[PDB]
């Protein structure tokens, strides 16, 4: 595992996050699940808890975008990158963005929006990316049977390195 150079983290273990906008691919329930599940997965391994918010400030800003919104890290269309975020920290920080223009699913098909959005929050807590292919914060996209997904051991070792 690696951590973000400079070790950001949080130094609150009570978050909020707020999901912006929504993709027209899933209902908004299905968008609502699928960040939940990826939130919990983390939750599981670490002292962090996540609870949504419908109005105010969040911690995590969650958005679907495209191409160029602004952030110095444009969008590309259908396929290559297909999300990032950005580290611990205030305004931008900890939040994640993803490509609006990608088909996002629930199943098996290209791209189940949970993997993703767990890929995601890794980096929205302060972690870097895994060398290790087995591991969730492994830079590539992999499809993963999602019904009893748990977060594999150098994930594991990775957050409680931050914040065990
Ligand atoms: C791990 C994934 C959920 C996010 C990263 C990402 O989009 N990786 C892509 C790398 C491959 C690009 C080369 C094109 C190959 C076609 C594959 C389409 C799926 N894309 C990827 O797997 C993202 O870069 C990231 O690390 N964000 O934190
Ligand atoms: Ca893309
Ligand atoms: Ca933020
Ligand atoms: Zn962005
Ligand atoms: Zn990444």
């Amino acid at each position: 595992f690696m951590l973000t150079p400079g070790n950001p983290k949080w130094e609150r273990t009570n978050l909020t996050y707020r999901i912006r906008n929504y993709t027209p691919q899933l209902s908004e329930a299905e968008v609502e699940r699928a960040i939940k599940d990826a939130f919990e997965l983390w939750s599981v391994a670490s002292p962090l808890i996540f609870t949504r918010i419908s109005q105010g400030e969040a911690d995590i800003n969650i958005a679907f975008y495209q191409r160029d919104h602004g952030d110095n890290s444009p969008f590309d269309g259908p396929n290559g990158i297909l999300a990032h975020a950005f580290q611990p920290g205030q305004g931008i920080g900890g939040d994640a963005h993803f490509d609006a223009e990608e088909t996002w699913t629930n199943t098996s098909a290209n791209y189940n929006l949970f993997l993703v959005a767990a890929h995601e929050f890794g980096h929205s807590l302060g972690l870097a990316h895994s060398s290790d292919p087995g591991a969730l914060m492994y830079p590539n996209y992999a499809f993963r049977e999602t019904s009893n997904y748990s977060l594999p051991q150098d994930d594991i070792d990775g957050i409680q390195a931050i914040y065990g």
